[PDB]
């Protein structure tokens, strides 16, 4: 498809939360998913690292028996009011997040099953970052 | 701490699930993340998208049984011979990356606990990746 868009949404909570040093990895995200499942909630972004991971939430309705239900696998940590900014387009994604330069990102993630790049900014950056994504993507 | 450092981690295997429409996105990553488990294989990197995600495996021995569980909650692909790059550094992230524009990158991560970038390219491409992010991050 011959198609460029960039789409922004708003309403966004991202939670991280650093692994227990007693559990295995793959024991800890199979109950981390567990829990997102129990509260049907849909994960539009996440992000592993070594220590551990940080994913969001499109509501927080259930917000804090998430976070206690968490905090029994790991220290967790929380920011609202953010938003993610989806780019969908030889190296173009570099060039799409080269356009962020200037703006603070909290998390991006390429390579789900798109050519679609995600990122998540807070609200107070919204407009910066959707202005300098739309110069570079539709010029 | 005041440390720069790049690390690359050889032998990925990066694997693509496109969910079945029949599932429920939330039911969908319990299901993905319990097949892991089972298999007891840490992954590295993961990108959801509305469609499907993708992940990567260090070790292949438990691979066809992990693409034959998958099989039953979504479309699987599978890609060989990958590398994982971790790049340890007020838009940092976007420098680095942009420093990969002449590279095909398969995967980007960002945002898991730390400030670290992880990136995924083809066995073929882990030189020219290594030596632009090296040129970048220690110049």
């Amino acid at each position: 498809d011959c198609i460029k868009a960039v789409a922004a949404k708003d309403g966004i909570t991202v939670i991280k939360v650093k692994s227990s040093n007693k559990l295995l990895s793959w024991h800890f995200m199979r109950k981390l998913f567990e829990i997102f499942e129990f509260y049907q909630e849909p994960v539009d972004m996440v992000a592993t690292s070594e220590v551990g991971v940080s994913l969001t939430i499109d509501n927080d309705k259930n917000l804090p028996d998430i976070v206690r239900a968490l905090s029994d696998i790991g220290d967790v940590t929380v920011d609202k009011d953010m938003v993610i900014i989806c780019i969908v387009g030889v190296g173009f994604e570099a060039r799409i997040i080269n356009a962020l330069k200037g703006v603070p990102v909290r998390m991006i993630s390429y390579g789900g099953s798109n050519y679609n790049v995600s990122v998540l900014v807070k609200a107070e950056d919204k407009k910066k970052a959707l202005i300098a994504l739309s110069n570079k993507l539709f010029n």
